[PDB]
């Protein structure tokens, strides 16, 4: 039994496997980008997709866009112009592959593009044409790990998973506009409208037959430090599948636990197999809250 | 609405508030240096400690080692000499306390002291007194995150799971002796001997009405490529909450899954209220499986 020696990682290495477990797919990559879009106050959101995201992602916004002088680091790991940690999101998104920037600001004379690797700008940003706002350009996702590559689904799966995401955003920020379509294609796949109240995107993203069956809901509590509102199916509203939408500080999430509470509210009113449609958005600060929302819907479905 | 400026967030404020969300408390750390101990051969483990961990943590070992020529980078991220990622542990520890290091190699002529602040070297390492292996010491652990200094329980509590992390490691690693005292008492609180079975340090850590109810238990699968042993209470016994051991690789773990898998078999043979204990050690490398144990473990209840 011999001492070992101390070598370093080679964290060109080290800093790939990670970014992967971060983005993970096409969808998360777009979801992360879209909440870059809304950050920087864009009305009009464009995202245009090859072969599920595997071969190309691009999202146009009309937002107020990354200064010139900022292309240099805008994709290093911890820079950010907001207040786990702000600044990974492209940092993360640029180890695994090759992404191109073109913005213009308002006080900016024109457009400029820039091209990363591993997080650095290949070459200086240079001008072209281009109208106020950002489109990023996500090629070859994880060209760089193969594992996660294969481990991907299949091209349509993956479009699926991003309409999901790109709809889900949509009836949170009623009044922005969105699209998603399969590049080389003129017809959008999901397209929401400047002047579409939250009730018209569900009606526009999940159909007539949902739209028609919605109960509004709010409720906020100053003592519990929170607030909430959205639709939910009433009693007569049922399907082979619970489609759950979950916004918290306006981030899309999963969550078990309040789906749970909120099924077996539901269980008592919807028949056997069936299941609700839910929009909640939850504004929180930094447990009996949960009972307030069970609550709050139970009354809902009764009135 | 105008574009915002980039700036790089201060890493050495990440790097603190990254390192309390990885180690959270002093049996975490504590886990971390014991499995370090292990990993260097270590025959005989002593842990010392000052107000639950909170202001000083010992632990001494009779393991390989850390040659002299790696205390300069030891603390460091992501140095290690092993093939989330290798390297973080004490990187992590050595952001949030004052970590000293005194530490002997068979080939070294004497051992040598070093201690660090952020993860570097805050001085040559030094000769000092010392046998073969290494001391390493935790100090004010959270000195510079008061939030989570305060967020800690009490001195007895956090005591408390330092005992049952290490009283769990030492029925894992019987042959192997540990030892846990609170620094200025001479009698220890838990203390296993050098020649003890399992079964013996079980006896000495939960007590001799479990160990005299305990069935082995061991099943292997070359198909689903695992395999598994260990030691359960058989239906005899019964106590108001479950103690569950389970080590999956050496480490130690929880597992809300496989938890209640061995509840729904137990619940079959136990009163209403009581539970059994549970001794599980998983061999896997990189689903159906946890039928197999959910069998076999009724298969040796019914026997
Ligand atoms: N669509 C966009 N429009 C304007 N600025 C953007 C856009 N996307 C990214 N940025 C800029 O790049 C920075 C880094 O983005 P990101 O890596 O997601 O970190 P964060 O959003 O936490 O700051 C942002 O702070 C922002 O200044
Ligand atoms: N008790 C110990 N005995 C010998 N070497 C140790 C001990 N603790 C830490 N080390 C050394 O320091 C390195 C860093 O430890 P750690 O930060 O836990 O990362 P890892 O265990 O993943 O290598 C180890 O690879 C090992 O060489
Ligand atoms: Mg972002
Ligand atoms: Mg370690």
């Amino acid at each position: 039994f011999v001492a070992g020696v101390i070598r370093r990682l080679d964290e060109t290495v080290v800093n790939r496997i990670a970014a992967g477990e971060v983005i993970q797919r096409p969808a998360n990559a777009i979801k992360e980008m879209i909440e870059n879009c809304l950050d920087a106050k864009s009305t009009s959101i464009q995202v245009i997709v090859k072969e599920g995201g595997l071969k190309l992602i691009q999202i146009q916004d009309n937002g107020t866009g990354i200064r010139k002088e900022d292309l240099d680091i805008v994709c290093e790991r911890f820079t950010t112009s907001k207040l786990g940690f702000r600044g990974e999101a492209l940092a993360s998104i640029s180890h695994v592959a090759h992404v191109t920037i073109t913005t213009k600001t308002a006080d900016g004379k024109c457009a400029y593009r820039a091209s990363y690797s591993d997080g650095k700008l290949k070459a200086p940003p240079k001008p072209c044409a281009g109208n106020q706002g950002t489109q990023i350009t996500v090629e070859d996702l994880f060209y760089n790990i193969a594992t996660r590559r294969k481990a991907l689904k299949n091209p349509s799966e993956e479009y699926g998973k991003i309409l999901e995401v790109v709809g889900r955003y949509s009836v949170h920020n009623a009044g922005i506009s969105f699209s998603v379509k399969k590049q080389g294609e003129t017809v959008a796949d999901v397209r929401t409208l400047p002047n579409a109240s939250t009730v018209d995107n569900i009606r526009s993203i999940f159909g007539n037959a949902v739209s028609r069956e919605l109960i509004e809901i709010g409720c906020e509590d100053k003592t519990l430090a929170f607030k909430m509102n959205g639709y939910i199916s009433n009693a007569n509203y049922s399907v082979k599948k619970c489609i759950f939408l979950l916004f918290i500080n306006h981030r899309l999430v999963e969550s078990t636990s309040l789906r749970k509470a909120i099924e077996t509210v539901y269980a008592a009113y919807l028949p056997k197999n069936t299941h609700p449609f839910l929009y909640l958005s939850l504004e929180i600060s930094p447990e009996s809250i949960l009972e307030r929302v069970q609550q709050h819907i139970e009354s809902k479905l009764l009135g």
